């Protein structure tokens, strides 16, 4: 079957399919430029038994790029240009065919918190003030919601939609807890009033959670407090990322970040899906047990490791970084076809 991805109980209900998912984040999927890239990266991505895709829905610039050069969005003080065109949300446009076409769903962010393909930074370059007072300056939030609306409605009927996302990590540095809580109340409310067919979430890490060992990530330094997000009724589940190697913290700590946060989601009553994860050094050692503490944990619907490598027809390879986990490599086999196994 297909239809839109719902929640049942707390599990996902993906093409009427009731049950735990393993996906996988493909941030450059959605800058790829010839089509033929995209369906061999999601052909491998299906054929490992892979169901959601998490790539990006922006693409922020303050100045236009060379032409050719792949962007969604120009910010800037004087008027601001969304871009329809072949070299803007046209290849966008395509990952969703393609995600159609192979039977994937996406989870699409908005916006990114860090300044790679412009984030919050680019907006702050346009319309002022800082990173933190983003939340609240009007100006770069009527462009925010101008460009969600913009995004939302060219596939809000698609049954390619897993779920939109406010952001990717956003973090309000020092903040109180309650300007994310605002901020994500009301931008989810607007989400749904222009689609009422997907779920929606934050796109948090998850930081801030009083039940853990008091590590940096269950402090409230960042702005964000997981429990009080997950409950706002316009969110359908919560998310949380988790990386012991930027934190301090060591990759042990990991199977209990992820058992606090499912909890977490289940007191709310609603599914969590662990994200983003990864580990620099030996990957299949130290991120394998946290595959196996995510599936076997109550409150859990699916998880999705920080990321996808992959290699195109004509011998060029995609973008990459440390966490990559490369098609058909050994890693591959320890943390995808290993892993898609288990969940069978
Ligand atoms: C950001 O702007 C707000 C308001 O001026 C200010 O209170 C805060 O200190 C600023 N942040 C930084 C890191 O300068
Ligand atoms: C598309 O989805 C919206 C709900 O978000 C629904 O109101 C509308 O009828 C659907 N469009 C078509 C053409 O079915
Ligand atoms: C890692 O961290 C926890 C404390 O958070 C500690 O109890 C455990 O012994 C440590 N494990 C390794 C392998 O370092
Ligand atoms: C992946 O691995 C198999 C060998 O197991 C091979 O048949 C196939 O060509 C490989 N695909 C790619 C993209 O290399």
């Amino acid at each position: 079957a297909s239809s839109f991805v719902t929640i049942s109980g707390t599990q996902f209900n993906i093409d009427g399919k009731v049950g735990y998912f393993a996906g996988t984040n493909c941030y450059w999927c959605s800058f790829l430029t010839n089509h033929a890239d995209v369906d061999s990266t999601f052909s491998h991505i299906s054929s490992s038994g892979l169901k959601v895709v998490r790539v990006w829905g922006f693409n922020d610039v303050n100045t236009q790029p060379s032409p050719g050069q792949i962007w969604f969005q120009k910010l800037s003080a004087t008027g601001s240009t969304i871009n329809t065109g072949a070299d803007g949300l046209q290849t966008l446009d395509y990952v969703v065919q393609s995600a159609e076409q192979h039977n994937l769903k996406l989870i699409i962010p908005f916006v990114n918190n860090w300044s790679d393909y412009g984030g919050i930074n680019a907006y702050v370059n346009a319309f002022g003030g800082n990173a933190t007072t983003w939340y609240t300056n009007t100006a770069a939030q009527t462009q925010y919601r101008k460009y969600v609306q913009a995004v939302v409605s060219r596939y809000a009927n698609s049954t390619a939609i897993f779920a939109w996302e406010l952001g990717n990590e956003p973090r309000c540095n020092g903040c109180s807890t309650d300007v994310i809580v605002q901020w994500a109340t009301s931008v989810s409310q607007y989400v749904k009033s222009l689609d009422s067919n997907h779920l929606v979430t934050l796109g948090d890490e998850g930081l801030g959670l009083s039940t853990g060992d008091g590590a940096y990530p269950y402090t409230y330094g960042e702005g964000t407090d997981f429990a009080k997000n997950v409950q706002i009724k316009s969110l359908d589940f919560g998310t949380f990322h988790l990386y012991p190697d930027s934190w301090g913290t060591n990759y042990t700590w990991g199977n209990g970040w992820i058992q606090t946060h499912a909890a977490a989601c289940l007191a709310a009553g609603k599914p969590c899906v662990f994200e983003e994860y990864g580990a620099q050094q030996n990957p299949c050692t130290n991120e394998a047990p946290w595959q196996t503490t995510s599936l076997t944990t109550r409150g859990m619907g699916g998880d999705m490791f920080w990321q996808w490598g992959d290699t195109f027809a004509n011998g060029a390879q995609s973008n990459s970084d440390p966490y990559t986990v490369w098609y058909n490599s050994s890693n591959w086999q320890c943390l995808v076809k290993n892993h898609v196994d288990a969940i069978n």
